[PDB]
């Protein structure tokens, strides 16, 4: 009866936007229910054959922006986050799942930058980031969001969003 398994740290971010860690075959029946158009994948590692067959069967486009893992206190790639954000803000790509390995750091930073574009105060952005990152919350991830300059994205409409 209970049989659907969302991927690790799965959540709905907004209308047409999801976040998680790395899906495996146990999660495919759940992800099929979302009717995804796109995945934004933030790790450099090649997509496993299992996941590639799932994308092909379901007509899902893979956007890969490979952000190299780093541990505190040693550099979040502004350019890769911004390339991912440009794809995320295009409603033609929705519904879209953002994922990394566990969906805490790279995924957390991309979602936090979306919230800054949505005009959330920093403490509200950090609270949501911390909910997922839990004991692995990094000051460096929040600093990245704190200094992220919204200028180049500020004209992009979000009529997709629940938040008008
Ligand atoms: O605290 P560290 O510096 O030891 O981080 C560990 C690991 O934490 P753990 O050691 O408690 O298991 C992280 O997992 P969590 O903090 O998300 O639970 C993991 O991030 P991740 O989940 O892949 O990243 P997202 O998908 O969230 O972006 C990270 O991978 P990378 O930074 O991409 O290299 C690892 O670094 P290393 O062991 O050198 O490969």
């Amino acid at each position: 009866e209970l049989h659907l398994i969302p991927p690790l740290n799965f959540s709905m971010v907004d209308n047409g936007i999801f976040r998680s860690g790395f899906p495996d075959s146990a999660n495919f029946s759940f992800l099929q229910t979302l009717g995804l158009r796109s995945i934004i994948y933030l790790c450099p590692e090649p997509y496993p054959e299992s996941n590639l067959q799932f994308l092909k069967s379901n007509g899902i486009r893979l956007f890969q922006f490979g952000i190299e893992g780093n541990k505190e206190p040693f550099n979040i790639p502004d350019h890769k986050i911004r390339m991912a954000l440009k794809v995320l803000l295009d409603e033609k790509n929705h519904p879209v799942l953002i994922h990394s390995k566990r969906g805490k750091h790279r995924t957390g930073c991309l979602v936090g930058c979306l919230r800054k574009l949505q005009k959330w105060c920093l403490t509200s952005i950090f609270d949501e980031y911390q909910r997922f990152a839990a004991a692995k919350a990094r000051v460096s991830d929040q600093r990245f969001m704190e200094i992220f300059d919204v200028s180049s994205f500020s004209h992009i409409p979000m009529s997709f969003s629940c938040s008008i």
